[PDB]
């Protein structure tokens, strides 16, 4: 699997793509990988913040599947035409197979401008594929034509260039420390998982567990954010906002309305606790835990075009959705999409950004009552 280590880029805050190949001759394009989404859906006109786009004039196999999709979103939207064409990975299992391909043809505020990536790999399952779970998802198309094994698994580093990989069949033993520790996928639409208990420097929210996956929780590469839901949030930042009084912040700050700095260097994390979530285990009455810095939450953005120091923004955020295990959490971790067995593995990540004091872990046995009450219906 040495042939895939490596093969993710991106910049802080606009995700992590690869490259992949469309069409014959094949066109190379720079693909977000997402796993909480589950279209392809790729760029196929001159946007002006494009590199370059899908030219299906070119391509001897393409076929169009005479059907649009319209996919709106609260602050934009992408539109495009269903077809399907050759797709492979340069860095990737050596594979070509037939995938379905939205043709982006109009959109807003979906592509950055500034960024190098010019299409999405949805990575989770048809169920949430739009227009809907008649759309074979590219990696359900992947498994079925060839003998790739039904799992892929995702380091992404995060240090200006972020970095990672994505082994696709497979699990590469490089990139992580200690022991995998797998949780249960709930239901195959998202990477749905169930969160049984919340600890903010080793003191638990004591919070009804059904709060933390009110009214889901997913694992999300394309998020950036841990997300929790408003509730456990006020709640969360009530007591890392206690567990931080040593120095004091604005209200806009924890809402990320406004950015914190501190001089190059001297940055206090020590001042910042630890975030632990335990999950789900294996086993009935059995849980584990992975635990994150504030280097994990207090993520940098030296793009204020405004200052020149070590400014950072408070990488966690109330939703709507339900907890988002976004780059936040991921980036400590090795993280296992096994689908062939429906769970999701962590270990600790042999690239994960610490401190000599602290450290990224994951955890287990843990003994915790009633986990499945705390799953939402
Ligand atoms: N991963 C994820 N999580 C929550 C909601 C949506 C989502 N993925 C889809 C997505 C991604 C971006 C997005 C844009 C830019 C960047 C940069 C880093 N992450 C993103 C995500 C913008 C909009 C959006 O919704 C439209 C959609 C729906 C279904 C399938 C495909 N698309």
């Amino acid at each position: 699997f040495v042939e895939m280590v490596d093969n993710l880029r991106g910049k802080s805050g606009q995700g992590y793509y690869v490259e992949m190949t469309v069409g014959s001759p094949p066109q190379t394009l720079n693909i977000l990988v997402d796993t909480g989404s589950s279209n392809f859906a790729v760029g196929a006109a001159p946007h002006p913040f494009l590199h370059r786009y899908y030219q299906r004039q070119l391509s001897s196999t393409y076929r169009d599947l005479r059907k649009g999709v319209y996919v709106p979103y609260t602050q934009g939207k992408w539109e495009g035409e269903l077809g399907t064409d050759l797709v492979s990975i340069p860095h990737g299992p050596n594979v070509t197979v037939r995938a379905n391909i939205a043709a982006i043809t109009e959109s807003d505020k979906f592509f950055i401008n500034g960024s190098n990536w010019e299409g999405i790999l949805g990575l989770a399952y048809a169920e949430i594929a739009r227009p809907d779970d008649s759309l074979e998802p590219f990696f359900d198309s992947l498994v079925k034509q060839t003998h790739v094994p039904n799992l892929f698994s995702l380091q992404l580093c995060g240090a200006a260039s972020v970095g990672g990989s994505m082994i696709i069949g497979g699990i590469d033993h490089s990139l992580y420390t200690g022991s995998l520790w797998y949780t249960p996928i709930r239901r195959e639409w998202y990477y749905e998982v169930i969160i049984v208990r919340v600890e903010i420097n080793g003191q638990d929210l004591k919070m009804d567990c059904k709060e933390y996956n009110y009214d889901k929780s997913i694992v999300d590469s394309g998020t950036t954010n841990l997300r929790l839901p408003k509730k456990v949030f006020e709640a969360a930042v009530k007591s890392i906002k206690a567990a931080s009084s040593t120095e004091k912040f604005p209200d806009g700050f924890w809402l990320g309305e406004q950015l914190v700095c501190w001089q190059a260097g001297t940055t206090p994390w020590n001042i910042f606790p630890v975030i632990s979530l335990y999950l789900m285990g294996e086993v009935t009455n059995q849980s584990f835990r992975i635990t994150i810095l504030p280097q994990q939450y207090l993520r940098p953005v030296e793009d204020v075009a405004t200052s020149q120091d070590d400014c950072y923004k408070f990488a966690i955020s109330q939703s709507s959705t339900g907890t988002v295990m976004g780059a936040v959490i991921m980036e400590g971790f090795y993280v296992v999409f096994d689908r062939a067995r429906k769970r999701i593995g962590f270990a600790v990540s042999a690239c994960h950004v610490h401190d000599e004091f602290r450290t990224a872990a994951v955890e287990g046995p843990f003994v915790t009552l009633d986990m499945e009450d705390c799953g939402y219906n």
